[PDB]
């Protein structure tokens, strides 16, 4: 058994609020952060960029899905390499042979041509 809280470990609290000054115009500035791994945005280059040219402010990507899709203008694939091919005959086959050129142009045929074999007893009604 123990008590519904710990405690409250507050400490004699130091409390300080020192700050970077040796190149203090900039310093002041450098040393705020949110404590998070996020760094390196495109006005946060201008002190760390020393050619300091604007275009440094937009070095970023388009917020788009761009690579890989409209870098190549028209690649606008999704969820893999695939351009909608039907599901049961694609994850079959994907897992039977890996992605490669031949794999996707016979699906890409599958797509139009999706009836049964070429078999003996021919397609004809009952």
């Amino acid at each position: 058994m123990s008590g519904t809280r710990p405690a409250a470990r507050r400490t004699n609290l130091t409390a300080a609020q020192n700050v970077v000054r040796s190149v203090d115009a900039e310093e002041r500035i450098a040393w705020v952060s949110k404590a998070l791994c996020r760094t390196t945005d495109p006005d946060e280059l201008f002190v760390r960029g020393a050619a300091q040219r604007k275009a440094a402010v937009i070095c970023r990507h388009c917020p788009v899905m761009q690579e890989c899709a409209a870098d190549a203008l028209d690649n606008k694939v999704e969820f893999g390499v695939w351009g909608g091919m039907t599901e049961r005959q694609r994850r079959a086959l994907l897992k039977q042979h890996p992605e490669v050129v031949s794999w996707s142009d016979y699906l890409e045929k599958r797509k139009r041509r999706t009836g049964t074999a070429g078999l003996e007893h021919h397609h004809h009604h009952h």
